[PDB]
């Protein structure tokens, strides 16, 4: 009779059925954390480590939310009350309290949400002298490309030229989700890089340490498969 009108909820968060969401308690989702050489992280539990990466991920990121409702939950989060951003994660990517998710598809999807904050270009060059080279810049806060420092082959022109893509700039602050198949490195240089451990951790790439849960361990990227990057002004 008298509630906050569910458009209102939609405003709030941008998305069209944010009263279903807003309407359910979160408490089930407040995962222990720690502030771990000064961000936020939370304690292995419940398959979490995906929503811990995925957090880990935003925090070396500094994104700026669109909508208030993100960045109320996210202002939240970082001071220590992590049930409601922790919660809309696994509503907005789909997944049941208990099951792993995926770091990228869940970054992928918050990127229409963020205030875009990068761009990365990319190149599909090619030798051929009847097809010509493309570029391509895409702007947003997350965007999907090789993250692989020298690139790699994608499939031929009907001339029998290989194509090969790679990274040729990246301007501002910006995640790249890795496009292909897992592949050592060289990567494109970042400040994170999201990696798998049987599960997924996060590498401080200037501190040289890997983030699991909310342990700490000093190690190398060299000893890393990476499936996302941060990257931090260029
Ligand atoms: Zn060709």
């Amino acid at each position: 009779v008298n509630t906050v009108p569910d458009v209102n909820w939609s405003k709030h968060f941008g998305f069209s059925d944010a009263a279903a969401f807003a309407v359910l308690d979160h408490s089930k989702f407040a995962f222990d954390s720690e502030v771990v050489d000064g961000k936020r992280a939370l304690a292995d539990s419940d398959n979490n480590c995906w929503v811990n990466a995925t957090c880990l991920a935003l925090q070396f990121l500094k994104p700026t939310f669109k909508y208030v409702g993100w960045e109320d939950l996210w202002n939240k989060f970082v001071t220590g009350d992590v049930a409601g951003f922790v919660h809309l994660l696994y509503y907005i990517e789909g997944v049941d309290k208990g099951a792993k998710g995926d770091v990228e598809s869940t970054l992928s999807k918050l990127d229409k949400y963020i205030v875009s904050s990068g761009s990365v270009t990319v190149e599909r060059s090619t030798l051929c002298d009847r097809c010509n080279s493309t570029v391509k810049t895409v702007t947003g806060a997350i965007a999907e490309a090789s993250v692989i420092l020298n690139g790699h082959t994608d499939g031929h022109c009907p001339h029998n030229f290989e194509w090969r893509v790679q990274v040729i700039g990246v301007k501002g602050d910006i995640i790249l989700l890795h496009s292909g198949s897992l592949l050592n490195g060289p990567y494109v240089y970042g400040d994170a890089y999201v990696a798998f451990s049987g599960h997924y951790t996060v590498f401080d790439n200037k501190l040289s340490k890997m983030y699991d849960g909310i342990k700490c361990v000093k190690t190398t990227l060299d000893t890393l498969v990476a499936s996302s990057v941060v990257i931090r002004n260029g």
